[PDB]
């Protein structure tokens, strides 16, 4: 493994702990969610993100954050605000962007000098 | 855990993997290596470094590199050049400092932007 892969695997684990029931663990498809494909054109989930880490397809924390943000946007677009799915997506998005702050990324970034 | 701890744990696993027999895994004792305490002023080993990581006592990769270099210098000071201990110490010292090179950490630096 490489250092960036280890950093992204750490972030991903923290985020998955905030989704204990695995709402975001696998790709949502039309077989479970009517009309999903035509509402959610850019699907994303934790499992695809793990595969992209393993495949070393992320070159930055910015790219990783964008996939995480996409996933939570999709969940808030498709599900109505009354659903546990929409409600959890809003909460992990807030927490996730607070754990990968500009600030926190600069503090961790002064540790490597 | 914290991001810096996870990064140092990664480096430590890479280094410990080059010492499958655990020459460096635990403190050398005078019962095993006569006069060690009298010759080696500042003992160091992988287990203590892991203890300091968990205890979040490293504030830089530089500080971490300093304990690693200490560990390998100690082994080459106490053990004669024909011994497995001296030879492995020299080999992991070079490998570890190529893995925590200035360049490699500055590239990793841009990845967290
Ligand atoms: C994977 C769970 N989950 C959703 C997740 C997100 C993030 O949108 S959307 C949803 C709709 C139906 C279903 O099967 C009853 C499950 C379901
Ligand atoms: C624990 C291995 N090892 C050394 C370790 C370091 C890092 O120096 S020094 C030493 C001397 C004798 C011995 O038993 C033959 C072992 C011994």
């Amino acid at each position: 493994s490489t250092p960036i892969q280890q950093l992204l695997e750490h972030f991903l684990r923290q985020l998955q702990r905030k989704d204990p029931h695995g709402f975001f663990a696998f790709p949502v498809t039309d077989a479970i969610a009517p009309g999903y494909s035509m509402i959610i054109k850019h699907p994303m989930d934790f499992g695809t993100m793990k595969d992209k880490i393993v495949a070393n397809e992320y070159k930055s924390v910015t790219e990783f954050k964008a996939d995480f943000k996409l996933m939570c946007d999709n969940a808030m677009t498709y599900n109505r605000p009354d659903t546990v799915y929409y409600k959890l997506a809003k909460k992990i998005l807030h927490a996730g962007f607070k754990m990968m702050s500009k600030e926190r990324l600069l503090a961790l970034k002064r540790s490597m000098s």
